[PDB]
């Protein structure tokens, strides 16, 4: 018999992670089965004019609004441990902060559901802390979790930064990766790879004058989706106004249409990678978001990375080009705004 | 003031997969035996209408929707730095612990135990024939996602060296090509001299929370002496083996007093053909509580996308979980 991806398993690398994931096609074959917040909350922590945990108020603010997370998981005045060379147990030192940052006042409106230019402001709210942080920390993490199923507590919109003294993980892999990509063959590997899915359209999700937002090749969770500049860029705070107002929108449009998907708010986690501020040539670097959401088949049905994936490789049913098929079936304007 | 990793975040390495873990300290100062509708249980047909014999012991059967196949055909050879795909066959199999729909683990004999580490041996003896790798597992508990409460594991064979078995292969053949020994048997040895993040220990084996662990009440289970995989233990140590588990899964339920999930498993030799003495049997336990019985660890945020994060740290896992009885509180 002849390969068919459409229907034989196979193994997809993501060239990120240097990882491979484990596809099934035949087992996403079956069809499909079928299937209110106040703006302010009085004891909501995250409101404006409330007092958080620690009896600290929030201000009166009227659009986002950023404070440092009262449990932060780092400090900057951490000494350093010892160095070691042991190659069973060693540890490295560990520097950083922690803020959070909430969208706007409205304790009822997610990111789909918010203007474009209340996004424009979380966009450069995003900039300005990336920027402040870079000056101390070479890796400034903007992210966000979303939704009970994803652990949040409170659901008030916001998202989170950290700032760290050092490369995490996945920031020195991508950096790693993506600078031998880049000695490799002279152009950066994600804005290549924006080229090649503008050209094909089976993986995209949402593209607008600046923007493209696709079911990445080598996506892992059902509906992950992968969100680059059409240009080069390097970091969040190097767009200019117009990149950053677009961005605003590919935003507003990939979210709404997450929502959309199941008709209901769609958690996830994502968060921005872009070049380190470790003062080297970051040439190879291609800002980017990624969006790690698990639902699967439903509001309730999600994915479970366990078991096999844990122990072996990350495995999916679904493909990467159905998930991006069923994104771009349904509309990008937030059910909650049109009413339909 | 002097950096005192009791009190200050650092990273932790995992020379198993060569990644960190952050660590914060400052931040953490009914079932009937058979059903008669259980498509696992003895007796009973399965969703396809195929029937369950009446088994003894464990009974294992081929996934009815398998994720792999043995002959699928192979994908197209391809140097593509961005876009490319490998061949993948290998088959998957479920296998039930034994009849009781309600005994788990830490719920069975060691007789009983004994019987499903011999299942396991058998099953990688057999699919190694074919399969370069091969990985038994369990995931257990509705929070790892698990539909079917009757207890039970999984197996699965594969032509290839998933993610993690390549990774943890060239980590170790490196360790041993510079030092000689393998890297998890001084790493037994090592612990079983500290005993700072010991959980288990019996004659041939040995349970802690790893140095570098992920999850919070995460162990890593392995024998003190060297052991390629699960098919060389002798029946001593497989005895062993048995009652290890026993101890170590009751401690984990006595946790929290209720029925621990987790998602565990093993990583032994690939059946490749080459020297594999760099490797160490083991098993992995990777649980989600924190808190209690309700409340658990939530991989994501910062953890997906940068690095994963902890604020209890291994030595207080351990201190916890040993605080506990080996026994049992259903056999209390
Ligand atoms: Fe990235
Ligand atoms: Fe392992
Ligand atoms: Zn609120
Ligand atoms: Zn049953």
């Amino acid at each position: 018999t002849q390969f068919n991806p459409v229907d034989h398993p196979h193994r997809r690398y993501n060239p990120l992670t240097g990882q491979w994931i484990l596809v099934s096609p035949h087992r996403a074959k079956r069809p499909w089965q079928g299937a209110v917040l106040p703006a302010h909350d009085p004891d909501c922590f995250l409101c404006a004019g409330n007092v958080r945990v620690t009896g600290d108020k929030n201000p009166d603010y009227t659009g986002t609004y950023v404070f440092t997370n009262d449990f932060a998981a780092l400090m900057s005045d951490t000494p350093d441990a010892p160095e070691s060379h042991d190659p069973l147990m060693r540890c490295q030192s560990a520097r950083g902060t922690s803020r959070v940052i909430c969208f706007s006042p409205d304790h009822s409106k997610t990111l789909p559901e918010l203007s474009v230019a209340a996004l424009t402001e979380i966009v450069k709210t995003w900039q300005e802390q990336t920027a402040e942080l870079g000056k101390t920390y070479p890796w400034v993490q903007v992210f966000e979790n979303k939704g009970a199923a994803m652990g949040c507590s409170n659901p008030h919109p916001h998202g989170q930064i950290w700032a760290n003294s050092f490369l995490p993980n996945e920031a020195e892999r991508e950096d790693r990766l993506q600078k031998e990509y880049f000695a490799e063959q002279k152009s950066p590997m994600l804005v290549d790879y924006v080229q090649r899915e503008l050209a094909d359209g089976s993986r995209t999700v949402v593209e607008t004058e600046h923007w493209l937002a696709v079911v990445p090749y080598w996506a892992a969770w059902p509906f992950e989706t992968l969100l680059l500049p059409k240009a080069h860029v390097l970091r969040i705070t190097d767009l200019t106004d117009a990149q950053r107002s677009d961005l605003a929108l590919a935003l507003k449009k990939l979210t709404s249409r997450y929502d959309n998907l199941f008709q209901c708010s769609f958690p996830y986690s994502m968060g921005w990678h872009g070049a380190p501020f470790n003062g080297e040539e970051n040439q190879h670097w291609q800002l980017h978001a990624h969006f790690y959401p698990p639902l699967l088949r439903s509001a309730t049905v999600r994915k479970f990375m366990v078991g096999y994936e844990m122990l072996a490789e990350t495995q999916r049913d679904l493909t990467a080009e159905q998930a991006a098929e069923r994104l771009r079936a349904v509309s990008d304007i937030h059910f909650r705004e049109s009413g339909v």
